[PDB]
């Protein structure tokens, strides 16, 4: 019998067959009180403790959130939905372990992303036997609140302080910390990683003086706090919380009154509100999202990073060639998965509408100059691959390389990533290219799988970012072997050095794409 005694109590795993090997996974150990009824909006209550054997063996509900529905039947949308019940008692976390049982294991925390409106700890591609099979690390997942349950915020009033999600988050790394050590793991080596918005949760963590004990290091992929759709100002999250009273008959004129009725509504009546708190609105909109809530953060972050008040720990930072595509297909006129979406100069100035709402008829033509500068004229598929450049751009890669220079500017190693791979196996047209979040299947060692489908130089690629991610976790660096592979050198603000990666050769580059960058740090900001 699997049985672990934890700071609350026993609990129950099972093993798994992994490549002729044992995984023990303890699937939905909760780490809070269900924050039900009157702590629905609070930040998460510590859990006191079952008197029995918890049975973990199935993972547990993912949070109450809406669900993509645009392509019905569609594995590249719908793999992305919870296979779980929904529900407000959300608030588990699921453990692998490696065996037989380690002794001082370094532990890995994945946080997912979902634009901290959707997501959950219990998708397939978020699998961690494969990582605690193949390199010996365990490996932590949690869900936590998303959306309104998760970031609505009355800042200063504890009955919906905001951040409540990221409050969960830190909350699972003090499980670790107390109780990783029964599992075997060493709590003084803890690597939080995650993808998108859960990059952009690990960034903030490297920022708020309660994590800076809870974890070692960190790994962002696609998404930094200082990305524009990151981080609501104090006042615009007031000012959408309001809103949300409004608009299901929750007006007061106390706030706790307002909070009060918000506590008596279906987490449905929340959920089909959440999209009109705001006036615009892109596909990259996010309506309730972390905020100046003066706990967790206390300023706003970029001032944070500047003057170097954070973590210093090292981190590896990395973007996917294509992430602006997916977003595409989601709102812009003239783009369908279903054909190869090539568009017109008219189209490309309705996107820049649709992407860009506030921004002037000069910066949207200004944008237009910088990305036209085509290397051949037809070529019909040009502005198509400028559109999604500009939302890539924007939104991701030049966010991702202005965090990586100004953290590493304070002493830090950080190491940074381009990854160029499309997978065999993309549901979506090749059009869309290396899309957003598609390398965390190689991540996680999907492509380790011999009976998948997966080719032969992917199951190479996926073995070395496995190990080049186990490594940095273990010791800091994210090397493959001492002899015969590329090594990965340092970021530095000068050279500004990355590796690509990819089945071809992963070459050392450097200051990547600069030009295009050089536009929205130094250009973008004056319009
Ligand atoms: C975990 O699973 C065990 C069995 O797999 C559960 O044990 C049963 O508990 C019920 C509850 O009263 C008893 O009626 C059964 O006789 C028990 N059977 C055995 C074989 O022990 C246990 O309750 C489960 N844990 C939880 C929290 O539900
Ligand atoms: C697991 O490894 C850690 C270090 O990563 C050991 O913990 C402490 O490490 C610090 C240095 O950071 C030393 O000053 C302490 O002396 C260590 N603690 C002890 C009790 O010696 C930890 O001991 C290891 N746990 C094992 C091997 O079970
Ligand atoms: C690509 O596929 C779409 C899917 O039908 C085609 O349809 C247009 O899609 C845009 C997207 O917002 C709409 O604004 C248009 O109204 C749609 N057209 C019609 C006639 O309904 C699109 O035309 C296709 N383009 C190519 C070149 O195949
Ligand atoms: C990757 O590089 C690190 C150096 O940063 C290597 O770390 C050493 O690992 C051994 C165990 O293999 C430890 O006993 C040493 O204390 C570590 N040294 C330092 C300075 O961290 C690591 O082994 C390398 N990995 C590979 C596969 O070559
Ligand atoms: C050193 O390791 C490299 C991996 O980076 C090996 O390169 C590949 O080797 C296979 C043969 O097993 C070829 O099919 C690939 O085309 C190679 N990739 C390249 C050249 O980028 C290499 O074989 C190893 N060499 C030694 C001497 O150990
Ligand atoms: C669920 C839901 C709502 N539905 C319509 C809005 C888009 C949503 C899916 N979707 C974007 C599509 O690509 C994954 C997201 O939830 C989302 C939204 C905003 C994001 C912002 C930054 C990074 C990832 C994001 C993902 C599906
Ligand atoms: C706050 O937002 C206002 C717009 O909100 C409007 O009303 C709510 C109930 C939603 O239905 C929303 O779709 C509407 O657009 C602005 O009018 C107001 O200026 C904003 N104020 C501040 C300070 O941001
Ligand atoms: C689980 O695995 C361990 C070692 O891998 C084994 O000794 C134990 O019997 C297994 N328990 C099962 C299969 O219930
Ligand atoms: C005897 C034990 O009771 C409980 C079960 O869930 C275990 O699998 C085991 O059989």
């Amino acid at each position: 019998d699997i049985i672990i005694a934890t700071k609350n109590g026993k609990v129950r795993g099972m093993n798994l067959t992994v490549f002729g090997g044992t995984v023990t996974a303890f699937l939905g150990i909760p780490y809070a009180q269900p924050p039900l009824g009157r702590l629905r909006f609070k930040k998460p209550q510590s859990l006191t403790k079952w008197s029995d054997i918890w049975n973990a063996t199935k993972y547990a509900n993912s949070c109450c959130q809406n669900i993509d529905q645009s392509f019905p039947g569609f594995h590249g949308s719908e793999m992305w939905n919870p296979n779980t019940d929904l529900s407000e008692d959300c608030l588990y976390l699921n453990v692998w372990i490696p065996a037989p049982k380690p002794k001082n294991a370094t532990v890995l925390i994945w946080i997912y992303g979902g634009g901290f409106q959707t997501g959950t700890s219990s998708l397939h591609v978020y699998d961690g036997k494969f990582l605690a099979r193949v390199e010996r690390v365990i490996v932590v997942s949690m869900n936590y609140r998303v959306g309104a349950l998760g970031f609505l915020a009355l800042p200063g009033n504890p009955e919906a302080p905001g951040n409540m999600g990221l409050f969960d988050q830190q909350l699972a790394l003090q499980w670790v910390q107390k109780n990783i050590a029964a599992f075997g793991g060493n709590p003084k080596s803890v690597t939080l990683f995650g993808e998108s918005a859960g990059a952009a949760s690990v960034s903030l963590h490297l920022l708020s003086p309660g994590s800076h004990s809870l974890f070692t290091r960190a790994i962002l992929q696609s998404g930094s706090f200082n990305a524009p759709w990151a981080v609501t100002s104090l006042y615009e999250a007031r000012n959408r919380t309001l809103n949300l009273a409004k608009l299901t008959g929750c007006s007061r004129e106390n706030e706790t009154e307002i909070i009060k009725c918000l506590r008596n509504k279906d987490p449905q009546e929340i959920l089909l509100n959440e999209a009109f708190v705001v006036p615009y609105g892109t596909p990259l909109s996010v309506n309730f999202g972390p905020t100046v809530d003066g706990d967790f953060l206390t300023d706003m972050p970029d001032i944070l990073l500047e003057l170097g008040q954070f973590k210093k720990t090292q981190i590896l930072v990395g973007v996917n060639k294509d992430e602006g595509t997916a977003f595409l297909v989601y709102g812009a006129p003239g783009f369908s998965k279903d054909n190869n979406s090539i568009i017109t100069r008219k189209e490309f100035q309705e996107g820049l509408k649709i992407f860009f709402p506030g921004v002037s008829e000069f910066g949207k033509e200004s944008i237009l100059f910088h990305y036209t500068d085509w290397v051949d004229d037809q070529r019909p598929e040009n502005y198509r691959e400028a559109l999604g450049d500009v939302v890539g751009d924007y939104n991701f890669i030049c966010p991702a390389l202005e965090f990586t220079k100004k953290f590493s500017e304070w002493g830090n190693n950080a190491f940074f990533y381009y990854f160029e791979h499309r997978s065999s196996k993309l549901p979506w047209p090749e059009w869309m290219g290396v899309m957003h979040g598609y390398e965390i299947e190689f991540v996680f060692g999907l492509p380790l799988e011999r009976r998948d489908n997966y080719t032969k130089a992917e199951e190479i690629l996926s073995r070395s970012i496995v190990k080049r991610w186990a490594n940095f976790a273990k010791y800091g660096n994210p090397n493959e072997t001492q002899n015969n592979s590329t090594s990965w050198p340092v970021f530095k603000s000068t050279e500004q050095k990355y590796l690509t990666l990819n089945t071809e050769s992963t070459r050392i580059m450097t200051k990547l794409r600069a030009q295009q960058c050089r536009f929205w740090t130094s250009f973008f900001p004056k319009v």
